């Protein structure tokens, strides 16, 4: 199954985040090629719960966190399904990569099918920090775009 | 369960377009308000296959047809899933209304959530034409805007 996302928004951040994983106990591989972040920077990545657009990427809601957990790394066993840490951007500010994760996924019960992706206008602390705000969004800061997950071919 | 799909495009139509089934046995409610569209007018409406908006509205494929059928109405027994008709804008060019239908469902095997929501520049001849593309697209023509279906609360 494929997925993607198209990040807008209007302080000229960009960029496509491709989903794809074949069975349901299989992980799921991420990729993204995203610009006009800050150069040589690391900025929030994040599922959140709604596919909601209405309200900019306001309305997209908190992480997408089924099982009630804090807000974590993507290698910590403690952190929301949709935490996929910090992005790393280049001195032309393009965050391009991919990686696989096993809690993000687009068959079952927990699918993000119709759920959103943030690209956020912050560094992402990964609930080290040591406010209350570390254990829910990791004060990664505004969501300069976003996107609905949907199905592809 | 509540899904949403906001219509975006670069000719000036735009809208929301939202979805409500408590159960999947149970019809779907569609709400639809759309404007930028020619005034007093029938437009094509229609649930296509793919949430990819990669390329533009082009990307979203054909009408969401899992039954392999011709287009039709949605009153027909033989449509696609994705096929609702044509929607009528006033002298302003709103496109303003709602309706329940059985065959789109949010909930199962044959969910929209993901996929994408089409409004036509053209009207929608109901499968009625003469013309194969009748039996496809109902020959609706371009597609100035659409939206990705994403999970709400
Ligand atoms: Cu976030
Ligand atoms: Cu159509
Ligand atoms: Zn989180
Ligand atoms: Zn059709």
């Amino acid at each position: 199954v494929q997925a993607v996302a198209v990040l807008k928004g209007d302080a000229g951040v960009s960029g496509v985040v491709k989903f794809e994983q074949a069975s349901e106990s299989e992980p799921t591989t991420v990729s993204y090629e995203i610009a006009g972040n800050s150069p040589n920077a690391e900025r929030g990545f994040h599922i959140h719960e709604f596919g909601d657009a209405t309200n900019g990427c306001v309305s997209a809601g908190p992480h997408f966190n089924p099982f009630k957990k804090t807000h974590g790394a993507p290698t910590d066993e403690v952190r929301h399904v949709g935490d996929m840490g910090n992005v790393k951007t280049d001195e032309n500010g393009v965050a391009k990569g991919s990686f696989k994760d096993s809690l993000i996924k687009l068959i079952g019960p927990t699918s993000v099918v119709g759920r959103s992706v943030v690209i956020h206008a912050g560094q992402d602390d990964l609930g080290k920090g040591d406010t209350e705000e570390s254990l829910k969004t990791g004060n990664a800061g505004p969501r300069p775009a976003c996107g609905v997950i949907g199905l592809t071919n």
